[PDB]
């Protein structure tokens, strides 16, 4: 029993983190086979950022301008190129610790683990969701850029996020490992800001099922609702509409608990309209939306 | 910016997890140098548990009854012995991935990372506090016993927890790596139950400082309180008394924010007496007590 925000074990990713330095900027890189991936803004000066032409900036660099350090070993850079907003530094040594991996882009509402790193050294691991507005609510300081987000399936690391920047509200923005930003953000100095966000309804329902599996039942009721009536309530409280695919995805959890999805939706409607009246669910006094149905199933196996 | 429940990178511990099987029981072990540590209840049958004499049970075992598997390699057991509630299996191979390590016992109120494992394979990592009542609110299923808790300092893993059991309320109990239980729990079948718990006051104050560093200020006020008057309020709300050492430990965070510790205590008193009035702090609608002052400093460096 119990339910925690749990990250994937980070060792397979730790073995891939290196330090990349260009000029006076140091940040992190991801070393897979004979390529090190890092944010292209490593090549910028501060004044470069309010109007950078990266093609020009990169054409003025050579391999020797990039210092790559893996632990206490310098890696010789033998080529450089830019893929969208990431820099690919070819090095003369394949990482012997390269895991099986994939570069996957994730959807809003999906979760992943972040290995925060500084100076190529891992500092902490935590779980994050991609928000509907394509930001993440991370924990990142100066020097954390190039830290990555990932999921692990069997033996395979699916990398889905590289960290680039912090927005004015304190939330975070980055790219997939192809260098393509999540959301309408850019690696140049602008007034860019997070757009309006919404709550991930299917994840809240998943977490209510986690709570039932863990013995929190006080919010259940005998009522049901229709999908349409629920989604009228969702709209009013800035929750994302629930689809029939979401209902289908919640099928296993509904079967395990014996609580139909639209019955649980009637409970969520009551919670939105009434609040908790001083009670908690899984140790929270808010409705939590950063657990997917898969996160709940993986963690709550066989408690029944 | 940002503030997350962050665990330590788990790779150094992943390299130490193995599977231990005795009879029909499989659980996890910790392989350091040429010793594998695991819960001694691995040698018990189900009926053994309501009244086990472990000295007798172990005197009836031999090395060949213990199957130890590190990944896909069987480790030959060449000795066995029992230290309090842990079993030490000497194997004929030193773990080449042994980190620098220590066995440290932690205090209630301190935090650590848990690497949940099944069948010797790491599944997830999360941060936990040792509660005042010596339980932990973990996330553990059948097969998770022998999973460990730890902190990492520079290159050194301080192991502080091995998992043994789940209590009736769904919280968890275990030992230090010397096999000595945290709290008044035993590895035999009893009606044992978690005792009354309390909130870790110094950690709540630390988290309020984290919130200030991250721009949540609405709960601040111009008032101060005395330590005595605060502790009268603490007693009423089942919070642990605040000591002058706690005040001293909060000194750096107080200096960084410019908010005297007893000023922050006056804010906490107001929050306990009034609630939050629909507001949140660092994304929570409850006062959070599983971050130590060191956790906050490590994570919130230089946001100022
Ligand atoms: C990389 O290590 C670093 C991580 C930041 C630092 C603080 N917290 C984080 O997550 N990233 C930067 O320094 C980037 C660089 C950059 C990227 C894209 C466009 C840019 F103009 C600059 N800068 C920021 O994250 C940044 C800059 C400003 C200015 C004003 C308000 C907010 C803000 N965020
Ligand atoms: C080890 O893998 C396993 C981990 C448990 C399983 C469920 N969630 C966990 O964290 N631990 C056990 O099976 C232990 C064995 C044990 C240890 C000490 C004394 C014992 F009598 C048995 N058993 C339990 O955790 C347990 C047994 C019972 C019975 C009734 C109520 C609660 C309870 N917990």
């Amino acid at each position: 029993s119990g339910f925690r925000k749990m990250a994937f074990p980070s060792g397979k990713v730790e073995g891939c983190m290196v330090q990349v330095t260009c000029g006076t900027t140091t940040l992190n890189g991801l070393w897979l086979d004979d390529v090190v991936y890092c944010p292209r803004h490593v090549i910028c000066t501060s004044e470069d950022m309010l109007n950078p032409n990266y093609e020009d900036l990169l054409i003025r660099k050579s391999n020797h301008n990039f210092l790559v350090q893996a632990g206490n070993v310098q890696l010789r850079v033998i080529g450089h190129s830019m893929q969208n907003c990431v820099l690919k530094l070819k090095v003369d040594t394949a990482n012997p610790k390269t895991p099986k991996y994939k570069f996957v882009r994730i959807q809003p509402g999906q979760t992943f683990s972040v290995l925060a790193c500084y100076n190529g050294s891992p500092s902490g691991v935590y779980q994050c969701a991609m928000r509907p507005n394509f930001t993440i609510k991370g924990s990142f300081l100066n020097g954390s850029c190039g830290s990555v987000g990932f999921n692990i399936d069997y033996d395979c690391v699916s990398f889905c996020y590289m960290h680039h920047m912090e927005l004015p509200t304190g939330v975070h923005a980055g790219t997939d490992l192809e260098g393509n930003f999540y959301g309408p953000f850019v690696d140049r100095q602008t007034a860019q800001a997070a757009g309006t966000d919404t709550t991930i309804t299917v994840n809240v329902l998943a977490w209510l099922y986690a709570a039932v599996i863990n013995g929190d039942r006080w919010f259940l009721n005998r009522f049901t609702t229709t999908l349409n009536d629920f989604n009228l309530v969702a709209m009013k409280y800035n929750y994302e509409p629930l689809t029939q695919d979401h209902v289908d995805i919640l099928g296993p959890l509904s079967a395990q608990t014996g609580i139909a999805v639209l019955d649980m939706c009637a409970s969520l409607k009551e919670l939105l309209q009434n609040g908790m009246n001083g009670r908690t669910i899984l140790g929270s006094a808010l409705l939590e939306d950063e657990f997917t149905p898969f996160d709940v199933v993986r963690q709550c196996s066989g408690v029944t």
